[PDB]
């Protein structure tokens, strides 16, 4: 027998930084994937929050909202929150079948500063101009890579796949009752230059539950990538854009991505691609998993074009919206609560991510499983894993700004309809 330190909360020093990778990151995080050796971080990537340059854990708000769970509006600092938020608010929702929740490392603001300057590189100039690394927070989080297990994964941030119905929606703004936002709103992205082409996806089509309007939309997005689709090999990039939205697939990409599905698709020249999207799009239709989703972001019953009001009542500010239907003021304090929790909730569901792993059996390594896909036309077997990534909790305070959003969203379409 020997002596050991009693047990400690590991710490990651201003030296494990080298371990680390850039892999790819959103508005509110960084993700970096693990290089080094160290068992426990092998497989596995670090979220590490960012700071908007012009910037506790719950406002008062806050915590009278999420007040159904004293573990949760306790939360020290946002890695206890993000992990208590996916812990007993997301996977209730969801089932924990499909989401790895996540483990806390604490983290000394000297590795921050060194995982900051070491992916500046990689990292998109218009990203590194709108925000650095957070280098107080004590904490990060852990999660499984998910593209891990030749192993190719593949990511689609679906969007809101349904139309509201709200009986607060304006005649002015009916096409909202007709159109997806997800279409409207490219319009307003490509005034914003945000975009070069309104993309081909529509999540109407991934979302609807017909096995063949899903190739479609698994189609389009292969076609169209923007910030929705992004395809690895073994934790590399091959289609899509690394930490930010890039440009309609073309002639010359897609001829380099068909090139590097060699030997994972087994396929004449100029056949895998369309393969591989099969095997995409029945890996989602089959999974079941984009369904339940859907049933979250219907939790956004009343549209925010109805839940604004809810929202002012909650911060008890007098209503901008209203111009002299007291019917959604009319509420009980505790109605108007839980529209809102409702909408955020649908928010952290519309703005989530799918990861879907592979390992072709065509590999001697195969582990087989129950989950898996059978290629019809090259007849190769493939088990799948599917998890979600990006089930942030969302602040009471993007209420304000949704509404804004929506009004400029539905503004500029109704606009350049009208122009015919
Ligand atoms: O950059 P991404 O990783 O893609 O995600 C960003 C936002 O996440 P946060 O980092 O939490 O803000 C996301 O959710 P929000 O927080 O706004 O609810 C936005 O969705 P929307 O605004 O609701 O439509 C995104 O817009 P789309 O991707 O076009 O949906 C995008 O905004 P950006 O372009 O300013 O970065
Ligand atoms: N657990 C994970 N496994 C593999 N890739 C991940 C994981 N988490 C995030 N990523 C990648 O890094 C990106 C970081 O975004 P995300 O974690 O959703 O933070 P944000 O709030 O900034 O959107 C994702 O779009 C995803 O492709
Ligand atoms: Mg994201
Ligand atoms: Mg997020
Ligand atoms: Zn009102």
């Amino acid at each position: 027998e020997v002596l050991f330190q009693g047990p400690m909360e590991m710490i990651l020093e201003e030296k494990d930084a080298s371990d680390w990778i850039y892999r790819g990151e959103g508005g509110a995080n960084l993700v970096l994937a693990y290089a080094g050796s160290s068992p426990l971080f092998v497989g596995k990537v670090i979220r590490i929050q960012k700071a908007r340059r012009n910037d506790s854990v719950l406002t008062s708000d806050e915590q009278h909202l999420w007040r159904e769970n004293n573990e949760l509006i306790s939360s020290p600092n946002k890695e206890v929150l993000e992990q208590r938020y996916v812990q007993n608010v997301i996977i209730p929702l969801l089932g924990p079948k499909h989401v790895d929740a996540g483990v806390r490392v604490s983290v000394s603001k000297e590795f921050l500063e060194c995982v900051d300057k070491k992916v500046t590189k990689q990292r998109p100039l218009w990203r590194v101009n709108a925000a650095n690394v957070d280098t107080s927070h004590d904490s990060a989080l852990i999660l499984n890579d998910h593209s891990l297990f030749d192993c190719i994964s593949v990511e689609i941030k679906p969007k809101c796949g349904f139309l509201p119905t709200s009986r607060f929606i304006g005649k002015e703004n009916m096409l909202k009752t007709s159109v997806s936002r997800f279409k409207m709103h490219q319009l307003l992205k490509l005034e914003y230059i945000e975009i070069s082409e309104e993309s081909e996806y529509d999540p109407l089509d991934l979302f609807s539950g017909s096995k063949e309007r899903v190739l479609e939309a698994i189609k389009a997005l292969y076609s169209t990538p923007q910030n929705n689709f992004r395809v690895f090999l073994n934790g590399s990039l091959i289609l899509g854009g690394s930490g930010e939205s890039t440009g309609r697939t073309s002639p010359e990409i897609g001829y380099a991505f068909e090139d590097a599905l060699k030997g994972f698709i087994q396929s004449e020249d100029g056949h895998r691609t369309e393969c591989f999207l099969q095997l995409v799009s029945d890996a989602v239709y089959g999974s079941g998993v984009l369904d339940r989703l859907l049933e979250i972001q219907k939790l956004d019953k009343l549209d925010i074009e109805g839940a604004i009001h809810c929202y002012y009542d909650i911060i008890n500010q007098p209503c901008p919206i209203c111009k002299e239907e007291l019917s959604l003021h009319a509420l009980p304090l505790d109605e108007s609560l839980k529209i809102v929790k409702e909408y955020l909730i649908a928010a952290t569901a519309k703005d989530c991510s799918i990861m879907i792993s592979f390992q072709s059996r065509n590999a001697w390594d195969s582990e087989p499983s129950g989950d898996y896909v059978s290629l019809k036309p090259t007849n190769q077997t493939f088990d799948y894993k599917v998890h979600f990534i990006d089930l942030s909790l969302k602040p009471l305070k993007r209420m304000e700004s949704y509404y804004k959003l929506d009004k400029k969203i539905i503004s500029f379409y109704n606009r350049k309809q009208k122009a015919e």
